[PDB]
C-alpha cells in the first residue's frame, strides 16, 4: 500500500543507476516511491521532502547523486530516518567525487554509503530491506530466500 | 539488557576509533556487545559470530577495520542483518585503502559505510540508533531529543578573538 | 558600515582557516559579517541565511567547509549572489574530500572555488574584493595599490646563507 | 554592444567544452568576446590581453585549459579583474591535472575555479552573470528568471 | 594428473581476466583446476576450499577479484599455502579499489599481489610456475625455455 | 646453513623496513643473506646478483625499494626464481609511488608484491616461508605451528577501560 | 649521418605513442635511431645499449614505457648522457603508474620526465632538440623557426 | 665565470628545496645564478628573465615551484633553452599538485621534470650537468668521476645491528 522506502535522485541522468534500487525493492515487494529531488536546483523541495518523510510513513530513504553530491547528506540533515547514499558515477572522476562527498559526513549526521554505481544502488535497496526485515517477519523470510538463492546460484566453474 | 548491537573490530589498535561507537550507543541507552574478531587471523571465529548473530538477538552489526579491510564485508556475507562499516585510518594511505576495501562491495552483499575514522564510528552508532528507532518508540524519542539538541547547540558566530 | 560580504563556516574548527578571509576584507576596508552556519546541523538556518542575503544587502558570500563539504553548494542553491568556496583541510584526506565536494558542482549552480586551506581563504577575500571593485571606484584604487605593492615587494634573490 | 566578459581558451580542442560558457552568456544577453589565447604557445598575446582587459571595458574573464593548465592563473597575474577558471577534461588524467593546476593558486592571486568539463564552463558563465547582476538591474532580473526556470523545470519523477 | 594449482575467481565476469592465468598454466603443462568461488556470495564454499586445499594436493592458489576484493585475503586466512592475488579491473575505479583491497594485507597473513588486469593474471601463473620449479626439475626446464623465448622474441625495432 | 633466501634493498634507509623480513626468516629458522644492491647506483651489481642467485642456491628473493622502485622488477628480469617485492614508504607520496612502480609489472615478468611498509616486509618473509614449506616438511610444521599460534593468540575483546 | 639521439621503447605497443618523438626529430632533421629495448624482457640488451651509447656517438636518449616503467631509469643508471622519459598511457591507471615510476628517481640518477602520452613523446623530442641546439647552430636556427611557427599559427578565435 | 645555468624559484620558502641544485652545480664547478622570480606576483619579471636568458649566455634553466606550479612552464614558453622543473612539496597535497602542474605540459612546450622535493632539485643539477657535458670535455670528465664515485661508494650490506 503506502510507501515505506523513498528512492530520490538529483536528476533524470541518475535513473540509469537508481533503477537498480527500484527494481530490487519491487522484487522483494517493498512498497516505495521513486522521485527526482535536486539538492541544488530544488532545495526547498528537498527540505519539505526530508522534513515530512517520517510523518508520511517512510522508514528508510535511499538517495543517489553524482559529482559534488549533496543530496544524501542534506536529506539526512532534515530527517531522523536512516538515509542510505548511492554515489553515481560521474563522467570525469568516475564517482570518486561522488563517493567522497557522500561518505565523509562529519559526526552527528550519518549517511550509510554504498559502492559507486549500479552495485551501490542494488545494495542500498538490499540494505533497506535488511533494515525493514528487523520488524516485518514476512519480508524477513523473503529476504532470506533472496540471499539463499543468490548463494545457491553461483556456478562452480566459469563458462568459455 | 541483552545486546541488540554488536561492535566488532580486528585488533586492539582499532579501539581508539571504535570506542566512539561504544560511547554513543551507551549515551542513547542501546544495549550492545564489543568484541575483537579478526577476518584474517580468526576467520572461523568471524564465520560463527556472523552466522549466529540474528539468533542471538542482535539487530545491527558495526564493524571496523583498516588497510585491506575485509571484516565488514565478510561479516555481511554470513548474516542477513544490516552491517555498518567503519574505515579505520591507516598509516601510509590515510584510510583510503580502508575506505575502498569496505565501501566498494559488489551488488548482492551490502555494507553501509561511514566516514574514515572517529566521525565514522560515531555515525555508525547514530545510524544503528536510527534503524532501531523504527520499532522502539522510547529510543525514537531519545534520538529526536538528541538530534534537536545538536541543532540547538550550534553557535551563531565564531570566537574571532586573537 | 552595513555588511556587503558574508563569511560563513560550519564550525569553530574552520575559523583557523577562515580568519584569513576576515583579515583581508578588513585590510581592504570591506564591511562584512562572520557567522557559523552548519549545513548538516542547522539546515534551516542555512536556508534562511542564503535566501535573505541579497535583501539584507550582501553582495558576495564566502563559505568554508571540510570533509563532505556541502555548505558552499547549498548556500548557492538558495541565493542568486555569487558564492565563493574555501575547502578546509581535513585530517585524513588532506582536503581532497573538501575540494571535490565543493568544486564539482553540476551545471546550473556555481561555486567559485579557491585553494585548499589558508591560501584559499585569503584568495576568496581578494576575489570578493575584485568583484566589488567593479562598481566601487575607491575600493578599485585600494585593490590596485594592494596588487602593485605585492608585485613590488617580491625579492630579487633568495637568502642563500647557511 | 562592447564586450563585458572575455572567454579565452588555450586551443581549438578546448572549444567543445568552452562553447557551453559562450552559449550561456548569449542566452542571458551578456555581450562578450570568445577567443583563443595560449599561455604556452602565445605568452605575449596572453600578457597583452590580460594587461589591457580592464581598460578595454571587460569586467570578468573566463579562462579554460587542460593538462598543466596555466592560462587562468597567468591571466589573473596580469589583471585586477576577477578571473574564473574552467578545468578542461584531459585525455589521461580526466582533468585532475587541469583542476589542481588551476585551483591551487597561492595566496595573493586568485582564480575562482569551477567543475571539470562542460558543467564548469556553464557555471563559469553563470558565476560571471551573478557578478555582473550586482550592478546591472535588467540582467539581475533575467538571471532571476533563469534560476527560477531551472528550479521549476525539474521533473518530479524519472522517465522509464 | 591431479591439480597442483587452483585458480579461483569471484564471478563469471572475472573470467575475461583470469583466463590468461589458465592459458599460461596449460602452456607450461601444470595440472590445475579453474573454479568460481565467491567470498561474498559463497563464503562457506570459500572456507571449505581454502581449508582443504593442502590436503587435496594443491601447492599454490591464484585468486582473482574486483572492487572490494576480499577473495585472495580470506583464502590466505584459511590456508598455509602461498596465495597469489590478481586485482580485476573494476568499472569505475579501474582496479585501484581491487589493488588496495588485495595488496594491503596486515602482517601475519600474506597475499603476493600482481598487476591490475590481464597482465597480473598471466604473471600470477608465471609466479606459481617459478614456485613449483624449485622442486620440479622438468618444469624448471620448461620455464627456462619459456623465459628464454620471451627474451629472444622481442623485436629490435618497431613496425610502422 | 647456506642461504636459501636473499633479502636485498637499495639503501641503508630501507633497513628500518626490511629488518622485519630478516627477523621473521630467522624466527622460522630459514637461512638467508641480507645485502644492499642499488638498481640505479649499482646496476651491474644487480645484474650479477640476480643472474647467479639460482646457481648460488637461493630459492626466493625478497627485494625492497621506495620511490621509483625498480629493484624488485629488474631483479626478476634476470632470475627465474620467484621475486617478492616490498614497497618502502616514501616521504611525499606515502609509498604510492613505491607500490605502483613494483606491482604494475607488465605480463611476462612477475613480482609478488606485499603491503607498503613493515607489514609487507613481514609478509614477504612469511610468503617465502610458505613457498619453501612446499618441499621442506620440518619448515612446513614450524609454519603451521606459527599460524596456529597467531590464531589462538587473538584476544576475544578489546581493553575498553578509560 | 650517424644517430645523435636514440629513441627506445619497451614494446611494439609503445610505438603508437613514441612515433610522435620519431616524427618530430625527423621534421627537425636530427639523425636518430628508433629501437625496441625492454627493461624486463631484454635487460642485457638494455645494459649494453645504455653502456655503449656515448661511445657510439649518441648525445641524448629518449625512453618510453608504461605501467611499472623502468626503462628510462635503468637506462640512466648505465649512461652519463641525459635521459628523457616518456610515461606511456596504461590501460587501467591511465599512465599514473607510468608517471610515478619514471619521475620519482632518487637523487643521483636523473630522468627528465615529460607528460603522459603523445604530448610527452613530442616534447621529449623537442627537449632533445633544445639540448642539441646549444652546440649546433644550424639546428638552433631550425628550432627557432619551429617555435616561431608554433606561436604564429595559433588562431585568434575558435571555429564552430 | 659568467653563469651558464639559471636557478629560479617563486619564493624564499622554495630555497630549502632548491639549495640542493645550487650545491650540486657548485660541486661540479658549473657557474650559475640563483634568483627569485614569481610567475604570479612578478609575471613581467618572468617574461623578461626567460626571453633574455639565451642572449645573456645561459644554457639551461632550473625552475622550482609548488602548488599550482606555473613557473617552469611559463619560463619554457618564453625561452628556446631547455627548462628543467622541480616540483616543490606542498603542505596539503604533498607535491602532487606541484608535480601534475609541471609535468603535464601539452605538446609543443617541454619541461623536463624531476622528482618531488630535494631529490628532484639535486637531479635537476645533475641533468643540467649532463647536458653541458656534451660540449665541455673538462666537465664531462668531472661528471664521469662523480658518477663512478657514487657507484663505488654503495655499501655491500646494511648495518643490521640492534
Amino acid at each position: 500500500s503506502a510507501p515505506v522506502v523513498g528512492i530520490i535522485m538529483g536528476s533524470q541522468s541518475d535513473w540509469e543507476t537508481m533503477r537498480h534500487a527500484d527494481a530490487l525493492l519491487t522484487e522483494l515487494e517493498i512498497p516505495h516511491e521513486t522521485l527526482i529531488v535536486s539538492a541544488h536546483r530544488t532545495p526547498d523541495r528537498l527540505a519539505d521532502y526530508a522534513r515530512t518523510a517520517a510523518e508520511r510513513g517512510l522508514n528508510v530513504i535511499i538517495a543517489g547523486a553524482g559529482g559534488a553530491a549533496h543530496l544524501p547528506g542534506m536529506c539526512a540533515a532534515w530527517t531522523r530516518l536512516p538515509v542510505l547514499g548511492v554515489p553515481v558515477e560521474s563522467r570525469a572522476l568516475k564517482g570518486m567525487d561522488s563517493l567522497l562527498s557522500i561518505v565523509q559526513m562529519p559526526g552527528g549526521v550519518p549517511v550509510g554509503t554504498l559502492a559507486i554505481g549500479a552495485s551501490g544502488a542494488k545494495n542500498a535497496a538490499l540494505l533497506a530491506a535488511s533494515i525493514l526485515a528487523l520488524f516485518n517477519p514476512a519480508l524477513a523470510a523473503r529476504l532470506e530466500t533472496w540471499r539463499a538463492l543468490q548463494t545457491a546460484s553461483v556456478p562452480n566453474s566459469p563458462i568459455t
